[PDB]
DNA sequence: GCAGTCATG
DNA sequence: CAGACGC
């Protein structure tokens, strides 16, 4: 928890923010060796292009400001690195204007934001790893994976890189599958790993993302839920919804997936925001 | 044995 | 919209 380096940076949010439900919820995914989460600290190894090195991010409540501290090696694309950390927390989020359009479903707690991601690949590995299991066997899985594939950093050993498109794609299905999954699923991370590595794999929000969740599915391992998920937290599309999704159809008493697909249609465009919502507010029960 | 989610008709 | 793959 020393100084990572020597040069700060303050990136400025909109009130409210509930910054203790973000760090639990980033702390309940951390990586083992990639990230650290603490009580009101966040930090990571972390890439732009060919530029290495460690960000920590250190929320200010006061004077609502996120601070964050660069290692060096990353000075030189620090304003790369702060847009990371803005996608990541959800900076630029208009918090009255989604509350005001969530209703009654926002008003609980008003401060929950889209949690979302640093790099859209390194979100796509953990979007498959994380099928049919508990929040916490994907962090340990991805745990794993990434110390076998990760890329060390030179200057702070203690942190390692998620692994690459080029190491993972270049990958060994059954050195995969050894490290405790399914051997389809091993591949469905190597398919991955070589989409990004042409450019099949947009990584930036595309113009059409509803077009773009589309052509995700074709891809082996990756179905509609999964595709969803990943536009959530990976391009951080904020209009986008799991009517079939296990826990909302169960707040959802018999309904289908178009029964509720349309019901949230009361909630364009912040249908994200809506999902989030329902998801970590159990008091809440729909209107009839 | 029960679900959850990724597949085809 | 209506079969095959870890608790």
């Amino acid at each position: 928890m020393a100084d990572i380096g020597s040069e700060f940076y303050t990136l400025n949010w909109q009130p409210p923010y509930d910054w203790s439900w973000m760090l639990g919820f980033l702390a309940a995914r951390a990586v083992s060796s990639v990230e650290t989460v603490a009580d009101s600290y966040y930090a990571r190894s972390l890439a732009v292009g060919e530029y290495r090195g460690v960000v920590t991010a250190i929320p200010d409540i006061a004077r609502h400001t996120l601070h964050i501290n660069l290692s060096a090696g990353l000075e030189p694309v620090a304003a790369e690195c702060l847009a990371k950390m803005s996608r990541l927390f959800d900076l630029q989020c208009n918090p009255q204007i989604v509350n005001g359009a969530l209703g009654r479903l926002g008003a609980a707690r008003p401060g929950l934001r889209l949690p979302g991601c640093v790099d859209a690949f390194e979100q796509g590995v953990r979007a498959i790893l994380g099928q049919c299991v508990s929040v916490a066997m994907a962090a340990k899985l991805t745990a794993r994976v990434a110390q076998l594939y990760g890329e060390r950093l030179d200057d702070f050993p203690e942190y390692i890189c998620f692994p690459t498109p080029q190491r993972l794609a270049a990958a060994d299905p059954q050195a995969l599958k050894a490290l405790g999954m399914p051997l389809k699923r091993a591949e469905a991370l190597i398919h991955l790993a070589n989409a990004a590595l042409e450019g099949t794999l947009p990584m930036t929000i595309p113009g059409d993302v509803e077009q773009a969740m589309k052509t995700l599915q074709t891809f082996p391992g990756i179905g509609r839920w999964t595709a969803n998920y990943f536009a959530l937290r990976g391009w951080q599309a904020k209009d986008v919804f799991l009517p079939d999704d296990y826990l909302i159809k169960q707040r959802f008493p018999g309904m289908t997936p178009a029964q509720i697909r349309r019901y949230a249609e009361r909630w364009k465009p912040w249908r994200s925001y809506a999902l989030l919502h329902i998801w970590y507010t159990e008091g809440w029960q729909p209107d009839e």
